[PDB]
């Protein structure tokens, strides 16, 4: 019926995928020392859920830090790909489905041309990640971002952008939002664009439109080829709408497994990762 992942990181072995650095003037050495870093957690990790029951999780995008960027000062994919294919070949044998979410800024619907670029440089890198993990039923998860007032032409500049983009596509899933858009339209969105939908629990708590939970997994279930994933977290009691509690509710868990079609991958989104349970 159910599996269950988390993302980023993990407490308990103080393991995560997403150091990155601030420093000015990064060194080429620099650099290579921070991704081995990730690279090496990222490894206790799969390890880790192996042995404690966890099929899914999510990378972090700091894996190799900077790595979308014009300046990233070497080759990435072949310093990595023997250690990619290595460390996606252990994924595979633990049976562990990986995935990756960029950040909100990554854009490929806003009206400003340097966004887009920088946001198809991060979902063109995230993609060749996945590729190069073999992560063959990998999701790359992606929000419809802003509105700018104008919200059909932005629905339209974001299917766009993204229709031409092969190997994002081969992996990208699209979610839903606490704000603009529910699980609705990005039905729509993602019909246009031939991916699944992700539906988010708490997002559609939030904003959602004229859907039940039960009817709007029922809707976005068939849009996967594989297992339909599902994002869940619980609303933090003390702060602003969409943060995330430290753990997921029973009062929660219960409400999706009751609005459930069928089995799912279940990806925990909560302050306490593994914990977050």
């Amino acid at each position: 019926m159910i599996r269950l992942g988390y993302p980023c990181e993990n407490l308990t072995l103080g393991a995560t995928t997403n150091r990155t650095l601030r420093l000015a003037h990064l060194t080429e050495e620099r650099v290579r020392e921070k991704a081995a870093e990730n690279l090496r957690d990222l490894e206790r990790i799969l390890r880790f859920n192996a042995d404690h029951g966890f099929a899914l999780f999510r990378i972090g995008q700091h894996l190799i830090p900077f790595a979308s960027h014009p300046l990233f000062p070497y080759d990435w994919e072949g310093a990595y790909e023997e250690e990619l294919a290595r460390l996606g070949a252990l994924a595979r044998a633990f049976g562990q489905r990986l995935s990756m979410h960029p950040g909100q800024y990554v854009n490929p619907g806003s009206p400003d041309p340097e966004v887009v670029e920088r946001s198809l440089a991060e979902l063109r890198y995230s993609a060749r990640l996945l590729s190069l993990l073999g992560a063959e039923d990998g999701v790359l998860v992606l929000h419809l971002g802003g509105a700018y007032g104008e919200k059909g032409k932005a629905l339209r500049r974001f299917v766009e952008n993204l229709r031409g983009e092969e190997e994002v596509l081969r992996y990208l899933a699209l979610e839903n939002d606490e704000r603009l858009w529910n699980v609705e339209e990005v039905l729509k969105a993602a019909e246009a664009l031939g991916v699944p939908v992700v539906v988010d629990t708490l997002h559609h708590a939030l904003n959602p439109g004229r859907l039940p939970l039960e009817e709007a997994l029922r809707l976005a279930f068939p849009t996967w080829r594989g297992r339909p994933k599902v994002h869940l977290a619980s609303q933090d009691p003390k702060k602003r709408p969409g943060a995330h509690a430290f753990r997921v509710t029973r009062e929660d868990w219960e409400r999706l497994l009751s609005a459930l079609p069928g089995p799912a991958d279940v990806m925990v989104e909560a302050k306490g990762k593994e914990q977050g349970l």
